[PDB]
């Protein structure tokens, strides 16, 4: 399995092209490597640091995660990995579930313009995954540390397969030949900033847009919740609380968050 090299993210470019003036991005760093962009930001938080609008990107990550929960093994520059701090305390606590939803929407937005022709099943899997042709293209990890939330984005641009990562998919696989990570990071952050603003405003557009690109709605899934608990039903729609309206044989189950696995 040969593989290596790849272009490096230019921090100086992303900085002066994304930080300050009008943008809601206060600060940006690129590191060669870390365990979890989320964990580190979660830590600046706990150290006193205002991480509102602070962006942190890793070239490589041993195990994407943080406060609670481990991770897995990946490969260097095979993907875009970044975290952003978001002040959430001014928004109704019942609405925080939408953040991870917005983030996944923002990723898909950043990427779609790259594909010449829409592939098979490619959209959003409630509540944390961006899929393309039924593979995991991107993962979204939302974590809370009042008055903050950290949004982690792991996006498979190059590849870095295939055990984490057990059925994911990289842009290359969707026929994008020479994806520029910098251009992508820049768009993704622009999409993110926008979606966040919407979320803060309780824009109804945010939910319609989500439902519009939802692969989960209309189909039949298994929702893996904490432990060996699993629910199988048909997703009808989501509520204003970013929760899944799940139709289990005629009876509705409203699961807040958790893993899903499209069956139908």
């Amino acid at each position: 399995d040969r593989d290596r090299l790849r272009p490096p993210l230019d921090e100086r470019s992303l900085r002066d092209q994304l930080i300050g003036a009008g943008s809601g991005w206060r600060q940006l760093d690129v590191v060669a490597q870390t365990g979890s962009t989320n964990a580190d930001l979660l830590a600046r938080a706990a150290s006193g640091a205002d991480i509102d609008g602070v962006v942190l990107i890793a070239e490589h990550q041993t195990a994407g995660r943080g406060r609670h929960g481990r991770g897995w093994a990946a490969t260097a520059r095979a993907q875009i990995i970044l975290s952003v701090g978001v002040r959430v305390v001014d928004v109704p606590v019942q609405a925080w579930g939408w953040l991870s939803l917005a983030a996944g929407l923002a990723v898909l937005d950043s990427v779609a313009p790259l594909i010449a022709v829409p592939p098979a099943e490619t959209g959003l899997k409630w509540p944390n995954d961006v899929l393309a042709r039924g593979g995991k293209l991107a993962g979204i990890l939302a974590e809370v540390a009042q008055p903050f939330v950290v949004l982690g984005v792991g996006l498979n641009v190059t590849q870095a397969p295939e055990e984490v990562d057990p059925d994911a998919t990289s842009l290359l696989d969707l026929g994008v030949a020479a994806p520029d990570r910098n251009r992508i990071a820049s768009r993704l952050l622009r999409e993110l900033e926008a979606r966040i603003i919407q979320w803060r405003n309780a824009n109804p557009q945010l939910a319609a847009d989500y439902r519009a690109r939802s692969l989960t709605i209309g189909s039949r899934v298994r929702v893996e919740l904490p432990g060996g608990q699993d629910v199988v039903g048909i997703a009808r729609d989501i509520d204003d609380q970013g929760r899944l309206c799940l139709d289990v044989g005629g009876r509705t189950v409203v699961v807040s968050a958790g893993d899903v696995v499209h069956l139908r």
